[PDB]
């Protein structure tokens, strides 16, 4: 009856809200390992804490570092190093559950581990679906595991479908389950209400108005949008009429699904990502998740705008690649990391940020079966191209 | 495959939606029966445009009135007349599912055939629920009926449970799919923003700003308080269980809350066909001939706290619905009788409450239901009513 957990990533914030819910459920969740990228200090107080079978560091020199105060702290906890030992953990016999919270291409691979392995893979990692959707849909498909996101536009959207469709994720025609289209919210970022002409001088201290500044920054040109697009994208099978989206500043709804015969169904809720995690966890039950109802004394107004592609160029970069498929997503996705630290470092402006991808995007796709390899290949040769055009811009 | 329907109350704006749904699905659904009560006049256009095997005035007068002028227009359709012939075409061995739409308390005993019948039941009837709630559960439990509701309110708290409970209405313990409660929804009616001291002396013209006792309900949350009684009984929800919130633009329906801090809504165009259609489709779902929601135009959405100094017959109802049918059917009656008094001007738009409040301590402080017994006490309370109303005027 209980269910046996890897988390990858424990240290950033999805790792403790997971953890919380954990804490809440003693009697039907059980940490087997933990595994970070990085933060030695929190993962050995996390260990003593948890007092896990396994804890993997990925890098090599980190995990010594464990090993040495895990002697004290933890003494049953096998510490490990390194990628193999991060797809070790996440594809042990006994797990069922895999947390894949870490970010950024070192995800991929154990992510991808999960996965061939069968387990429910609670997924938190953008890159598997923006790089590689059609790639890891495929291999779901392929070994039986079941695939539930962890992000809140997602999940939400993910409560907001029927359950045929809950339980069979990338794969169902939606039409058929009486779907018109899912409709992604999202805030609109710092500039929602700004002038489309006084975005070209926006200052970096402007676009990050708290979390990482990439994160941030994304949020600002709605490139986090996009994203979030493309992963909808292979998360729920939808085409482009099937895929809309709505800014709603205040972030109480968190995303929506439009049915055939009208009715509209909303997820809303307390911003606290335990809500959503939690049922990745529990799903098709539900868990407490250590998360208080929602006030709707302190609501407030909930409205709706319009994106103008004019003040999110990006956004509609996105939903192009995202038809155009992985080897564009891949492409724009690495381009905008390219271009979103050079706005950052002061050498192009906020408005070449969009610039940039869209070159970069119109180079690679005028050209003529993928691996993760491959893809990475492609990501290094796209950073090249925004390398250079950033030079341009500058 | 086809969908067999009878319609009960076909003539009404729920017979009308019930229709155009089953317009843009002519594949799916097919109409068996219609019934209606007196409106001869759209009975006759429907039953040409339909052609059913069946048609029944609830009226004999007005049944010999559409025999007449059915016998060359629709050759082909049997009228009947009488309650005896609403209850045979509500249970009919070929027909899948009841709209039991006739309101009133006119509606209870064909409702109630339907049910011991075993059909599925598209619930519109109000009365089934706040007179004879527990006697209605538990005969759709003793037959295998199916009861899906298509009132607004109700239909969205349905959409937004889990299947498990969808299946199982009225018998299914809440906790244990994982809902903390269920947050019922509702206008707030015209003085929302109102202040207090000034509802003594409103008038009917601004009580109605769509039938005028709905509207006057509306007004002073006995709508939403007839809509609590009856979501205890399709859902089985406690004391704890159950909330009201007041949302004045009505986008939102009503929402439900789960343990891990999740809500669902149920949004959409205020238009009926969506909900009937789901209760048509259940548990797919069908074109309804109703747009999808347009947010660009749907303005702000907000809440507020409902305060029983401005919706006394709130508490009421509550306090009703736990003690039970008597104490509902008697409120009811009540209410109806206290609107129609204020609406005719005999009374204060205050006196609403008063003459429910009234009603309401003088029957419950006396001591095996059946429809029968409740119609004699439903008229009994409204004997009370008039007589409160007389020293009210
Ligand atoms: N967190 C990191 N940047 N780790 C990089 C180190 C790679 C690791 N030592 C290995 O060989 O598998
Ligand atoms: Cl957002």
């Amino acid at each position: 009856g209980m269910q046996k957990l890897t988390i990858l990533g424990a240290t950033g914030s999805i790792g403790a809200s997971t953890l919380k819910v954990i804490e809440q459920n003693p009697d039907k969740f059980s940490v087997v390992a933990l595994a970070a990228d990085s933060n030695v200090e929190k993962m050995q107080q996390l260990c003593q804490r948890w007092q896990p079978e396994y804890a993997v560091m990925a890098n090599k020199e980190a995990a010594l570092r464990l090993k040495m105060a895990l002697a004290v702290l933890a003494p049953n906890t096998q510490v490990l190093g390194g990628q193999e030992a991060l797809c070790y953990v996440a594809t042990l016999e006994q797990v069922d559950s895999v947390m894949a919270a870490i970010v950024g291409a070192a995800g991929l691979v154990p992510t991808m581990a999960a996965v061939k392995a069968g387990k429910r893979i609670l997924l938190a990692n953008k890159e598997a679906l923006v790089m590689s959707g059609q790639l890891f849909i495929d291999e779901v498909e392929k070994s039986g595991a079941q695939l539930l996101p962890v992000d809140s536009e997602h999940n939400a959207i993910f409560q907001c479908l029927p359950q045929t469709v809950q339980g069979n994720l990338g794969r169902c025609d939606l039409a058929s389950q009486g779907v018109s289209h899912i409709l992604l919210t999202g805030s609109g970022g710092p500039f929602r209400y700004t002038d489309v002409a006084e975005l070209e001088a926006v200052t970096p201290e402007q676009a990050i108005a708290s979390m990482g500044p990439k994160i941030s920054v994304d949020s600002a040109t709605m490139m986090n949008k996009g994203l979030e697009y493309i992963e909808a994208k292979w998360l729920f099978n939808a085409s482009r009429d099937q895929l809309k989206v709505i800014i709603h500043p205040q972030s109480v709804i968190h995303s929506m699904v439009q049915y055939l015969d009208g009715s509209v169904l909303a997820q809303m809720g307390e911003p606290d990502m335990a809500t959503p995690i939690a049922l990745t966890l529990s799903y098709p039950e539900r868990v407490k998740a250590g998360v208080k109802p929602l006030d709707f004394t302190q609501v407030g107004e909930l409205t709706f705008l319009q994106p103008d592609f004019e003040r999110y160029p990006c956004l509609a970069l996105a939903i192009e690649a995202c038809y155009l498929g992985q080897h564009a997503t891949t492409t724009l996705n690495a381009a905008n990391e390219v271009a979103v630290a050079a706005f950052l470092a002061r050498q192009i402006k906020f408005t070449d940020i969009a610039r940039v991808n869209d070159s970069v995007l119109n180079q690679v796709c005028k050209q003529s079966l993928d691996s993760l390899e491959s893809l990475l290949e492609l990501d290094r040769m796209a950073r090249t191209l925004a390398d250079e055009v950033v030079r341009e811009r500058a």
